[PDB]
């Protein structure tokens, strides 16, 4: 079968791309993302909206409570081989995501190196400045109060109740920032949603900047794929 592999940093449009190829071909898209396997952090982790899948399928490598820990990379990798393997007979599948440790498992795994055709697309960040514009938009959407899906701040407040979630969230991007930012301004995590006019602007800015650190370190640590 043909695997269409799409990887690159945070906020590069990988998913809209994947959705478009999926809506053309009919193939599912497997998310190469460990953090997105915790649906309790669906928004902050970048899962697309149901509305935005446009009836196309997107497959996650597990579905797990956040307090169970983010799915480790070698478990994710074994799950990935299985999701591709059982679909062995279909025409192709789309693998899309920005997981550093998952992509590197892939690059080191004997599974991938034979018995598949590949189309491989690597998105980059270019302008730091356009990156941050792109990033601030994405953050404002993750912050939008929506009918159907909790915002990043609402997910964050929800989970802050479980002391076990706290160290885990401190290690995840967006949430890390939001938490660091609450402590900076002597705010309770619960009050982050009612954050006043421009206080809201400094937090979007700060998360977008944390996305930047992240994307730079994704450019640093990504495998170079064949
Ligand atoms: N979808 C995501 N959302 C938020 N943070 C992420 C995401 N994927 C990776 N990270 C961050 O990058 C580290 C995970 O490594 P990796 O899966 O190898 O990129 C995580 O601990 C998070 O801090
Ligand atoms: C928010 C962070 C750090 C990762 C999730 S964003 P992404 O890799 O899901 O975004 P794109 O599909 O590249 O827009
Ligand atoms: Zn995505
Ligand atoms: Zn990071």
């Amino acid at each position: 079968m043909l695997l269409h592999l799409i990887y690159g940093p945070t906020c590069s449009g990988k998913t809209d791309m994947a959705i478009q190829i999926a809506q053309e071909t009919g193939w599912p898209v497997v998310a190469l993302d460990r953090v997105q396997c915790c649906p309790q952090i669906a928004t902050g982790s970048g899962r697309p909206l149901e509305s935005e899948l446009q009836s196309t399928r997107r497959i996650y490598l597990d579905s797990r409570p956040l307090t169970e820990g983010i799915l480790d990379a070698e478990s994710a990798h074994r799950r990935l081989i299985f999701e591709v393997d059982w679909r062995k007979s279909e025409e192709g599948l789309i693998l899309e995501g920005g997981s550093i440790s998952l992509l590197n498992c892939m690059a080191k795994s004997p599974f991938w190196r034979s018995g598949f055709q590949w189309h491989v697309k690597r998105l980059r960040l270019g302008d730091s400045d356009a990156f941050l514009t792109r990033a601030k938009q994405r953050v404002a959407e993750m912050f939008a109060i929506r009918e159907d899906r909790p915002s990043l701040l609402e997910e964050l407040a929800e989970l802050w109740n479980y002391p076990a979630a706290r160290p885990i969230l401190e290690d995840i991007d967006g949430y890390r920032c939001a938490i660091r930012f609450a402590r900076k301004h002597d705010l309770a995590i619960s009050q982050l949603p009612n954050i006043d006019a421009g206080r809201h602007v400094e937090l979007i800015e700060a998360i977008a900047n944390e996305y930047l650190e992240h994307a730079l370190s994704q450019e640093r640590d990504f495998p170079q794929w064949p």
